[PDB]
């Protein structure tokens, strides 16, 4: 794989290429793909979507803009230290280190964006209708592949189509860098064969059969290695990745401090080897609030984390740049049993909760009945009753059930609620 | 002090004697209380009533209810060993006037048992919000028209206080109100004094005031009948605690700490990594921790510590009534039983931790807040249809909370006291439109 073809500003229906030494810098591509998200639906539907409790807790637009923060610093840093390994990429090509920061920034921005209400658990309500729910009736006529995307329904993958989506008047969707499409994809396949390697690139997939022609496109720009179509990962989407799970490790933990969730005293407890050689400790023993200690503590592990990362990045560079590299970056990390007390405290006083339990369940109930709704008035558009779910909710089949199903994930998590209530009379 | 005396089975209007030797003990006058209480409309309304904890639907918490009935099996249980160590060193006691051991278990668990049958809604803020708005409120109004002791009842209104007046109300068809024996309200009588003077020692027994004005006169009979040693000689009246009362406090004192503790552990409050540390040395002899460890939920681990805690805190004060019974029959004792326990500092830490998280965690300062808004709302609007029992508007708010003026005050105070949390919200609800 070659850096040159790997940060390629090509948008999708591109007749002619973009080269990086012919940029308006005030306007660079991969900035333009920032802006283009903040702005756009999808990404503002966030603010009312759950990262995992429904107070202050963090909502995925808080996450999204976190983890893009992270990520723009991975990408800075990163990005300084491939300059000055192929020096060629400054002096020929006209790449910048703030080029790579922006690529890793959008992508982390949008890495979310596809998610469903209800989050994880809403992705598995969604394949459980297809599985075992109404959904079911399909299966005879749809592909392999196809009715696993639905069974398997994915956050990511849905993310892609709502980045690329053509519709009348928008080609191309948000119409972003094929870089950053690049350091989005961090399953770089499709839903079949289910789980063929150990590796974190397969363990999900990444598009949806309806999105293949488009990622294909996009890989082969790149130029991907190819590794049923899979393909090697795009080096800067292990920093895409390594900023959310900083991020969501640290900050669920801090989160759960603050709710009363997790006693303080852990905190110190399973994050003294990640801020000891950095804490000031007159500063920490002077601050009178919980919330500030927690707060400074993941400001110091967030910067441990941010720094083993680049290391460990550079490290494997080559590795990564070949397709071999086995691991994410955070499964490297010096800091991997920290890591994992952290993760597993926060799924037994957060994850398991009472609340959370319970609104996951309801919101299976929630996506179940808009699904089943959706689904009947697509099989049978002729009676009084589905005239009218057609009106209140959608004013080939395989297209017809995966755009059902990203038209559910859309919604905000007060929406799908408020749908559901009206469709039983509440 | 006699105990023939204090063990009194005479009832409000009684114009014979009752001997024990003459009782039927399948109708024990002692035992009849405590049923007399079990089915009287004060103590079904503390089903519905705080203990501190705000009640929900979402999780179990002790309502008044709950926590009196667990007051009355720990003081059966303390006055029935304590009864038979009594009638051990005073047998006289047994053989002639024919006192069984069953008759203090009884007498305690009785009194117990209606504890805290008079206290407000929402806890202490209730009491508070009840006093301020006499002292500074809608109420100052009055001060002038009654005397320093009625107006002390009013401002510094107190639950035990209302209990003892619930407890005897005199009604039409319903004179003397449950009539319990004499031996019982001498238990249930921990501050047996009125309102003034204020706080006279720092004796556990004068902290507080234990009867109004409007009670004065009964109680007056009871601590008679009783024999109940003088504590002032001026028109003021206060006298020593029956005994028996210690061991109602006692109870009392064990179950919150404790029962406090456990329910702040089960409802998230205090975190359960803590319940060993507090509690090890009140358990650590006794507790199995091979079991212990094989228990899979909290609550039940919890409440394993609960019951070997209670029974460490029963024994040592059973043990210390005797070791201070001749003291506590003259009337010179001067603290409580547990204040004395060998486990005083643990359970100071245990009483503070709660304090900690439980009484000023954000839901029971949100309802202490609520209920300073429901209670001074409520008193308002009964004192204002009191002075212009006229209008249209006052008119109403009678028959929506009640179909001498010191004896109507204390009244409202009553009626607004034995209001349950939710009878209490609603009638403020509709009074502010809701
Ligand atoms: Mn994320
Ligand atoms: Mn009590």
């Amino acid at each position: 794989a070659n850096w040159e073809h790997l940060l390629s500003l090509k948008r999708q229906g591109d007749t002619a290429k973009r080269l990086r030494i012919e940029q308006d810098d005030t306007r660079l591509g991969f900035e333009v793909d920032y802006d283009a998200i903040i702005f756009s639906a999808p990404f503002r539907s966030l603010q009312d979507k759950t990262q995992v409790i429904p107070d202050f807790v963090h909502t995925r637009l808080t996450h999204s803009l976190e983890v893009s923060v992270v990520g723009r610093s991975l990408g800075r840093m990163v990005g300084k230290k491939l300059l000055e390994k192929y020096p060629h990429l400054e002096q020929v090509y006209g790449y910048k280190f703030n080029d790579f920061g922006a690529i890793v920034a959008a992508a982390a921005l949008a890495h979310d964006i596809g998610n469903p209400p209800f989050g994880h658990s809403g992705e598995k309500a969604i394949g459980e209708f297809f599985k075992n729910g109404y959904g079911k009736r399909y299966k005879d006529s749809l592909t392999a592949k196809e009715y696993q995307d639905l069974i398997k329904f994915e956050g990511n993958a849905n993310g892609f189509k709502v980045l690329s989506q053509s519709k009348p008047g928008a080609q191309g969707g948000l119409r972003l860098s094929y870089a950053t499409l690049g350091a989005f994809m961090k399953y770089p396949k499709e839903s079949l064969p289910h789980k063929p390697s150990d590796h974190i690139a397969d363990k999900k997939y990444g598009f949806f059969q309806s999105e293949r022609a488009l990622f294909e496109d996009v890989a082969q720009e790149l130029g991907l290695l190819k590794r049923d179509v899979s393909w090697s990962r795009h080096p800067l989407a292990y920093l895409v990745e390594a900023a959310d799970d900083i991020c969501y490790t640290i900050i669920d933990f801090e989160d759960g401090i603050n709710l009363g969730l997790i006693p303080e005293e852990y905190a110190l407890e399973y994050m003294v080897k990640l801020v000891g050689q950095t804490i000031d400790r007159n500063k920490y023993n002077a601050l009178q609030e919980t919330s500030d200690r927690v707060s400074y503590l993941r400001a110091l592990a967030i910067g441990t984390l941010i720094n083993e990362s680049v290391d460990t990045f550079m490290k494997y560079e080559e590795e990564i740049l070949a397709g071999t590299f086995d691991q994410s970056l955070i499964d490297k990390s010096n800091y991997q049993a920290q890591i994992t007390d952290i993760i597993n405290l926060s799924i037994e006083r957060i994850y398991n909760s009472r609340e959370v339990i319970e609104k996951e369940i309801a919101g299976y109930e929630i996506l179940s009945t808009l699904l089943e709704a959706r689904c009947r008035a697509l099989d049978n558009n002729d009676t009084h009753y589905n005239q009218l779910i057609q009106q209140l909710l959608a004013p080939s089949l395989y297209e017809n059930l995966i755009q059902i199903c990203a038209e559910v994930s859309t919604m905000t998590d007060g929406k799908a609620l408020r749908n559901y209530k009206k469709i039983k009379g509440l």
